C-alpha cells in the first residue's frame, strides 16, 4: 500500500503504525523500531522519504511531541487516573502543585530512606506524596499495612511509621478486614500492571505529561527530577 | 553514584533503577528523552559503558530488559480493559493470537481489513475480537445496535463485513439500554487509547508489549499483527 521509499525504510526494521499530516506538503508515517517511536516524512516529489526528526522554527522537536502524544501519553494518562482513584494516603499539603505516587510496604527499608529524602519538598508545600500501601515483602506486611489502614488517622500513622523507621508500636487487629483486604488487593494489582515489584515504586509526570518511574532509592538527579525541580 | 555513571547522567540520562548484571558488573536502567538506556559499571569500578549487552546465544539482553521494564507494563491495563469489554468473536476461541479491533458498521477500511485477516482466522491461528462503536454516520449507532441485537451477533457481524455492508438487517425500534452501554463503553475506551481513525487495531508483540495499527495495514504490518 506504501510509496516505494517508505517500503525501503520498512525493510530496515521499522513497523508502520499510522499515517499523519505533516507540514510543507509532506505526508507523515509513524512507526516503531524495537518499540521506540519513529517518524518518516515523504517528500513533495513523492519519490523520496526521510526517516528522522522534524524541528520547527521555535526549536521544538515535533517528531518527539507526536511520538509522545500518540504512543506514550494515552497509557500514562490512564495509569495516572487509576492511581488518582485508588485509596492513597496523603503526605503533605493537599494543594501541593507536584503530585507523586509511591508504592510502599511497611518492611521496606528503602521506602523509609526515600521518605526522608522527600522532607524538604514536602514540608515546604511543593510536593505531595500519595502512598499506595501494599503488603508483599514480609509475612507480616499484610497485617501491618492493614493495621495502619485501620487506625483512626491512617495517613498520620503512616508518617509516624516511616519517620520512626518502623519502630512505631501499633494495635494490630485480629484479622485484615474486608475493606482493608480490598485496598491492599487493588493496590498490588495496580503495582503489578506498572511492572515494578521492587520498592519504593515511584511514579510522577514529566513536563511533557508522560508518566515516568523510579524504582528503589533515587540518586540526587532522579530525586530532584521526581520532586519537580 | 559512581563517577563514570554521573558523567553519563550529564549527557541527558535519567536513571530509573539499578539492576544486577553478569560478570561483576552493576547495571543502571535509564532514559534519554523517550529512549530506554542501559549502563554497565565495569569491575574496576572506574568506567561505565552505555550500550547494549548481548549473550552467547545472541539475545540483546538490554532490549529484553528495556521491553520488560519500560514497555510491557504500559500495555497491560488497556489490554485487560479490552478483554473485559463486550467484544464479538471471529475465529476459534482457543486461537493463540488475539487481535482487538475497534470498528464501525460504516467504516470502509474496516471491511478490507476483515478480508485481509481471513487466512489467519480461518486457519485457527488468530481470533479477531471486535469492539463495535457507532460514531461515523448518523445511522452508525442504530446499525451497530441492530447487529448486537441479532440472534448470533458475532455471525451477523462477520456476514455484514463479508458483504461489504450490503447484508440486510432487522432493525429494532430503538437501541436497548444494554446495547447503548456497550457502544458508549467501547467509544470511551477507544478515546482513551487515542485513535479515532478506524480500524483501530490492538495486538501484542512477541515481547508481550501492546502495539497499535491505525487504518488499513500494509502487507508488512498485517503480517506482524497476525503473528507471523
Amino acid at each position: 500500500e506504501l510509496p516505494a521509499p517508505v517500503k525501503a525504510i520498512e525493510k530496515q526494521g521499522i513497523t508502520i503504525i499510522k499515517t499523519f499530516d505533516a507540514p510543507g506538503g509532506m505526508k507523515g508515517y509513524l512507526g516503531k523500531y524495537q518499540d521506540m517511536g519513529v517518524t518518516i516524512y515523504l517528500t513533495p516529489d513523492g519519490k523520496h522519504a526521510i526517516s528522522g526528526y522534524m524541528y520547527n522554527e521555535k526549536g521544538e522537536n515535533l517528531s518527539n511531541t507526536l511520538i509522545e502524544k500518540e504512543i506514550y501519553a494515552p497509557a500514562g494518562r490512564e495509569m495516572w487516573q487509576r492511581m488518582e482513584q485508588s485509596h492513597w494516603l496523603l503526605d503533605g499539603k493537599k494543594d501541593a502543585p507536584v503530585i507523586v505516587y509511591v508504592f510502599a510496604d511497611p518492611f521496606c527499608g528503602p521506602c523509609k530512606q526515600f521518605w526522608q529524602q522527600a522532607r524538604p519538598w514536602v514540608d515546604s508545600g511543593k510536593v505531595q506524596l500519595r502512598t499506595l500501601l501494599v503488603g508483599v515483602i514480609k509475612p507480616e506486611s499484610p497485617a501491618t499495612a492493614a493495621a495502619i489502614l485501620a487506625s483512626k488517622d491512617p495517613a498520620k500513622t503512616w508518617q509516624q511509621y516511616e519517620a520512626s523507621g518502623g519502630k512505631l508500636k501499633l494495635n494490630v487487629p485480629a484479622n485484615v478486614s474486608t475493606e482493608q483486604m480490598k485496598v491492599l488487593s487493588d493496590n498490588e494489582k495496580l503495582m503489578d500492571d506498572l511492572g515494578a515489584n521492587v520498592m519504593p515504586a515511584i511514579y510522577y509526570m514529566s513536563k511533557e505529561n508522560t508518566l515516568q518511574q523510579a524504582v528503589g532509592l533515587p540518586d540526587q538527579k532522579t530525586l530532584n527530577i521526581i520532586m519537580g525541580n
